[PDB]
């Protein structure tokens, strides 16, 4: 038949433009989610109703617990379950808020922002290893900023400096069995639901190209790339998709 | 009206493959050389024959000088004179032998070629390219291994620094013009003219994905992605092409 | 008086040359351990029959848990009860081991020693070295110069160095305006494995462009004596290599 | 005896601070210049006065041509007719600035920041290298904003980005000759004599570290350092002194 891949968090935003991508491309998916039962049904809907039986759903809470390696196990499940393979893990999911070095309790930022953002990546590479000609491939959302970072932002960042570790080290090692690893790593992109509209315009103006964020299709199309046959030699490459943003000094 | 691209050192290897494929993509192309004429002759004959009146030639030195300049805008020129206009520039052509610091080319030859073709080249192409100025882009091929450097190679290894320096200040540059402006950064590809089977099969050996070097279409092929519609929010952006070469220590 | 210092995993190797050499230099010191007793009481032992009242021991796990916040808070008013003041934090502890992707402590304990010792453990006596300020203030942390080149099957060890030097950054940048300075050094091949064989050893040591030998602990000491000095008064976010050429040297 | 160090553009600022702790250190120093005669003799004079007989000059263009070599390997020379030995090599000297893409000739402006910064430390690097007959060490003044460069310095940041390419290739292939090579990157020093003070804010307030400019004396810290006894490993290292301003975004 035809590949399979995982995205996770792909409910809303960047995931779901990535999900839909990847379907147009040929794949079957695992839409999973957290919270966006919903969005994830419709979503699947979506993609179900323009080709039959080719788009699933996937419940995981990816916080740092006692049970994120059964869940993370779960993910990759469903995917073989589903399809009877699994071509392609995007780890997409990714917590983020502000963590003030002088000031949620701190190891709930710690499960959440290292958990989600890094230790549930690592342990989903496990699971997609573990259970395998093909294309194989692994696709991390990195940060372009890491570099740069957000004041007050220590724990997110140390999270995606991790991913960028962890990016590079599964590169290596999962070489062998010829499977793919390698980062998106966007600037601005859809910004904050909840952060003011005309402070929106802000950030948009830093940006060289075209005063403007990424809309989560441009992510998306880097992903695509990724996965695809054009990338076959492509491993451990970190891609910025931020349209010059850390170019530009203070 | 198809678009039209320059690639620089188009005759033989990578640069071949990069005019290939961007031919067989749409673009028609200025084929520049050196000394490779029959080379280049025969692959726009290749290219005309398959599409008529859609490859041209142009040969320059660009060893710097103080003529590199006027050679650079000819070589620009020349895609104007052909095709009326230029969408795409390619940064391929590269010196490359060793430059040991402790002991026929004198120094000053060496510091013309390495940096001249590697570096300088690039930079007076750039200008030119912009100041003769829809999807405008640049690609530089630069070097995945630039920082565990060849031993005795440091005016290549300088070289290619700086063309790292070039498409981040180019990229900043150019942005407002909508000009973007990338690398492809190759670790081990097509391997020299001058080596034996023992010494290639251990350089393949070092590479941990599938333990040989790239194609010249699997550096082309990111070329491609880099110059597309799936790329128009990434600019000063360097994509390793290195099956992991990079990532494994000494 | 005598600035004081908290040097994290220092009753051996690196950390205890780390110690030793802030104590010639004139501060006073905590050395902290987690299993290392004997090694950290003869270390203090010693720093105070050279100085009296100039060294104390603390005890702390550096694993992530949900008490670890608690410990880490404790190591830094260690540093105020025993002596009145912390100028310099050191995070050195760290966990050291293969965690292979492709397959006995329970992944939950890698997790948890790797990230906590590596990257939480630090973030967190950042936090409590800042907030119990109220001079050279700095913080150094003990980085790895071959982040970008892992050795196999090393992923959670990478992850938490990593995240170390995303610490240094994101640490030099919120804590400059309180005139801290937080810094890292990078050794590439220093105190071989004392597991390690002889043989096994002179397979690193040839590596290493500049003297094939790996750093002594002293040479890892003395960049991190230069960052905490008034040498290095407008230096932060930087990350010093000590590796002898060795993350230059290519497979 | 006393070690012997060239310091180059060391008339004035940076490379005057660093000449000056240098003799204070211990040193014997060349104090090489292009045009500010005046400023170097005195210079000269103020240290031969603390010390008789440990302080000369030696005038020298850096600009890129078929003479630079001749005139690196005369700087050289001058360490050892004066002092019989050459331990250290501060490469300070630079010529800095704009060269947009879009009164003088490019081909100049080509030979000036790319001869300056680039191709003369390596003419020098390789002088030093060769002319050797204990703790030798070679320092380059790089620039810790070279990945976030000012809008339309391309070729300053070519310069410098082919000087961390210098750094890194010769700490490799000199290290087996115990010839340490390392880097020190400012971020903001020394602000123009005539820039306003309005202008000077300006940038003072970017800098997260106490809000100020780095003193001459503060980067000259580090140059001190890499020379010592104390970073006796440390090859191939560039140590930023900026401040924490690279960290800052956009
Ligand atoms: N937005 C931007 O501008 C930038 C984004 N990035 C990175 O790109 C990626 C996508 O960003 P964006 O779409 O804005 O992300 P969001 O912050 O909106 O989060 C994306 C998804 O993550 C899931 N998620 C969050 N926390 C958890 C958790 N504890 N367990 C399981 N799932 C969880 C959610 O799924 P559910 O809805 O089902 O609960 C959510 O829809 C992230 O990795 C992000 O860090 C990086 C830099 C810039
Ligand atoms: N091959 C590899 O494994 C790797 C290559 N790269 C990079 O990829 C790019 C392509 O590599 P590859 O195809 O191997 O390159 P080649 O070594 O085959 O050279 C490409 C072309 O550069 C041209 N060139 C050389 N000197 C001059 C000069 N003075 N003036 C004008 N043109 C000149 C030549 O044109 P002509 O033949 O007409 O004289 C030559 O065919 C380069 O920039 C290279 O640095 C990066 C690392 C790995
Ligand atoms: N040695 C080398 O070649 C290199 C070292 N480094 C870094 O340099 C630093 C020093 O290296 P080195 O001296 O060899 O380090 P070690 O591996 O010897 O460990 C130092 C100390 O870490 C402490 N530690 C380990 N796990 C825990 C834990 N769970 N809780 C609390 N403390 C713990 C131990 O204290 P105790 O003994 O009391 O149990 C130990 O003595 C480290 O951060 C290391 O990663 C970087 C690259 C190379
Ligand atoms: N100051 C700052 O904020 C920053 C500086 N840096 C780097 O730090 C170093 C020192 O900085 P700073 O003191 O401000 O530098 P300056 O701009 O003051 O230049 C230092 C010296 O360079 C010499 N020089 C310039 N052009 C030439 C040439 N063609 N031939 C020979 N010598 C030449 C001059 O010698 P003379 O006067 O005798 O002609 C001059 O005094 C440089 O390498 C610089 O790039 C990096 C980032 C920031
Ligand atoms: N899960 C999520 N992770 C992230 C990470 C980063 C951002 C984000 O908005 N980053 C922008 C940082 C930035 C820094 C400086 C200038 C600008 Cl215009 C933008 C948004 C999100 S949402
Ligand atoms: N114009 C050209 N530029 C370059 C640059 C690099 C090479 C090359 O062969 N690079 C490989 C260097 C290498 C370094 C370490 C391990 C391995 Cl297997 C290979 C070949 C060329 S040809
Ligand atoms: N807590 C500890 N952390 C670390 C980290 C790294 C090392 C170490 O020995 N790293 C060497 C890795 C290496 C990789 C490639 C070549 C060579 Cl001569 C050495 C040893 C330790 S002990
Ligand atoms: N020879 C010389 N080289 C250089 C390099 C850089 C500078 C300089 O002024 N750098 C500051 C760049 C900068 C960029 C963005 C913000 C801020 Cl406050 C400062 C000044 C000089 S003088």
């Amino acid at each position: 038949e035809a590949p399979a891949a995982v995205v996770t968090g792909a409910a809303k935003r960047i995931g779901r433009a990535i999900a839909v991508k990847l379907h147009q491309t040929g794949y079957r998916v695992v839409i999973h989610y957290h919270n966006s039962a919903e969005a994830a049904v419709s979503l699947a809907d979506e993609l179900n109703k323009e080709r039959s039986n080719t788009a699933v759903v996937c419940q995981a809470d990816l916080t740092n617990s006692n049970v994120l390696p059964a869940s993370c196990e779960e993910i990759i499940n469903s995917c073989f379950r589903a399809f009877g393979r699994c071509d392609v893990l995007v780890n997409n999911a990714s917590a983020f808020y502000p963590t003030p070095l002088v000031q949620k309790t701190v190891e709930t930022q710690v499960a959440e922002l290292i958990g989600t953002n890094a230790i549930a990546p690592f342990l989903l590479t496990m699971s997609f290893a573990q259970r395998q000609s093909s294309n194989l491939s692994i696709v991390n959302l990195c940060d372009a900023m890491v570099d740069q970072p957000c004041m007050a932002f220590s724990l997110y960042n140390m999270g995606k400096h991790a991913l960028v570790g962890l990016t590079q080290s599964a590169a290596l090692e999962l070489a062998p069995y010829g499977i793919r690893v390698n980062g998106v790593a966007p600037g601005v992109s859809l910004l904050p639901v909840a952060m003011g509209e005309e402070e929106k315009d802000k950030w948009r103006r830093k940006v060289p190209l075209g005063r403007r964020e990424a809309s989560a299709e441009q992510i998306a199309d880097a992903v695509i790339f990724l996965v695809s046959g054009s990338a076959q030699y492509i491993t451990g490459s970190i891609i910025k998709v931020d349209g010059g943003l850390s170019l530009v000094h203070a």
